[PDB]
């Protein structure tokens, strides 16, 4: 399964609050604040044809500097888990 | 304007090198030999009428992972190296 193109919506920011709220359980940066999530936004599919998981690259604001965060999320149960958090990086 | 995956294939090996080989002048990494575009690679295109692309690229060199963005202008054709970040973790 591949890469696509998502938007920025609703779903995509819940996805951003819980790779910051992920985050601030670590601490690595110290207490971030979620802004949004930025454009592009991108999802992989992980797999007749039946959906295992996701796989979520982010670039998202938080305390006003840009991070990448991949999220993998489960698709029979929705449970998530925050495989990275990167940055902070400049725009894509 | 709108971003979009594109095929892994002769044009991207050529960003891919094209990326390292402007990375190699700046000298940041010391010399890098290219290894691999790994998927996936991100186009924009600009509108002004296009005014130009830009390209997010993960190229393996020296067995290190990189992020390296590129712009292309529509009317002269020039490409640059906008940047070039990492090591980076995989997408």
């Amino acid at each position: 399964g591949e890469w696509e193109i998502i938007d920025i919506g609703p779903f995509t920011q819940n996805l951003g609050k819980f790779a910051v709220d992920e985050e601030n359980k670590i601490g690595q940066y110290g207490r971030l604040t979620f802004n949004k999530v930025i454009r592009p936004c991108m999802k992989k599919t992980i797999y007749f044809r039946e959906i295992k998981g996701y796989e979520y690259q982010l670039y998202v604001r938080a305390s006003d500097k840009l991070f990448r965060a991949d999220i993998s999320e489960d698709y029979k149960t929705r449970g998530r888990k925050l495989l990275r958090f990167n940055g902070p990086v400049p725009p894509p």
